[PDB]
């Protein structure tokens, strides 16, 4: 019930919530408990997970289990939350990657079908050559 | 010494071209100019044109056997200097670059030659055209940022894989 | 019912800022009223879900950009309204107009890298000349 | 009397004598200044040998020692001897000096040097730095709201 996004947030959705990685549990909990009437606690493998632990390695941790607790202090029924896979996390970074990637040779093949490598060795070379000549009969060159 | 000046072209190649006026009529035997045109390689030696130019010019009289008249180039530096027969005609050239005029003697002919040494718009005419096709060709980027986000990107990914503790390549 | 998008970070909706909480939204909209939550569509393979207060303005309408519209729940009368949310499109434009003018700008304007490393050398060429000469060189 | 000139290119011109001109490379061995010279000079029948000394307390570099490495110890005494195997009297050529030998290849780096700021000073009247920080910037947002909406962009 929580979902990467293709920014570098979270997004979690539960009886809808945004969070970043490297942001504790505590926030979590502060989140939470302003939708409702009060202690949350993280249980996952089992453990329980301390709110001064990063979110990004608790799902990261929760892995094992595919799904971690959320028990509220109060209520009886515990929630579950499906945790992302590794792929799962990293859907739209690896396709940026992918992307770019694409671009990329798209990019170099482009500089291979003008010959371009040798037309800088060419133009360098006699631009050289000018140069070189310009000082040979004492002028200048642009 | 003599009124004709010769003149030395470019090529978009290596070569040279050496226009000179000879003194000599075309059947004539022995020793007012007629035109040789004469394409060269920078790394042929002096040696080489004195050979190509005996072969175009009759040959000199000594007693009763022709001889091979002696061609001998000179430059100036403000007196004159005589160049070995050795030196390759190019680095002959690049050095008389501004005097503007090197001169060529014929054995048995009073009056020398003068080649006029090309300007350095001349001399470097067709490249210089070249670097403007070349220049205009490349103009028609974010390479550098683009190729530094991928391998970054490349990086956090490996990363998670480690931490989410899977293997991960394409 | 439209939102849509400025040249500046702002933002720009009407009815009958991306930092700011939705908490926000509704506290300034209660100035022109006599309880305002917000919702959306929600894919898992369609699905309503209510947003915290919590949440940035920016950052909620993010993640509605495939269903180009959301739900807004007022107090009173169970007759919600719909934003208009603008397509890619829509949004990009200012900057995309702001890109190709760049771009271009770039366009109008490299033997840096040949000029740079041929120094390096002939400024290495002349220190060893200086060495094997036994002289100080400076520029 | 005899002069060792540095040229534009790495080459050496030589001019000793009715002065006589040669090209050769710092990079050559003595024996092809001995060989071009035996052939501008009459014989004694054999070739004379040709004998290079500089200054140290006078003595004499192996034909196989490099031309280049021959003239910068040579400018200690600014000038070095030749002695043509038969001809009683010496030639001395004044061999170039350090900024003599560097004065193209020193006069090479300011040009570029110079031409180095004016592309730079160029990048920077242009506010070259934010125009791609800006354009590779707000490429990259827009890059991620295609991303956001799905779309090709």
């Amino acid at each position: 019930r929580l979902l990467t996004t293709p920014t570098r947030l979270l997004k979690l959705i539960l009886p809808a919530l945004l969070v970043h990685p490297q942001q504790p549990l505590s926030y979590l909990e502060r989140l939470i408990q302003a939708e409702i009437p009060p202690e949350i606690i993280f249980r996952a493998e089992w453990v329980r997970w301390s709110g001064s632990t990063e979110i990004g390695d608790f799902i990261r941790d929760a892995a094992r289990g595919r799904e971690f607790s959320v028990t509220i202090e109060g209520h009886a029924e515990e929630l579950r939350v499906a945790v992302p896979s590794f792929k799962d996390r990293t859907y739209y970074m690896r396709m940026r990657l992918r992307r770019m990637s694409q671009e990329i040779d798209q990019m170099a093949t482009v500089k291979r079908e003008a010959k371009w490598d040798q037309l800088v060795h060419d133009a360098n070379g006699l631009r050289r050559e000018i140069k070189f000549a310009a000082t040979e009969y004492g002028v200048e060159w642009d």
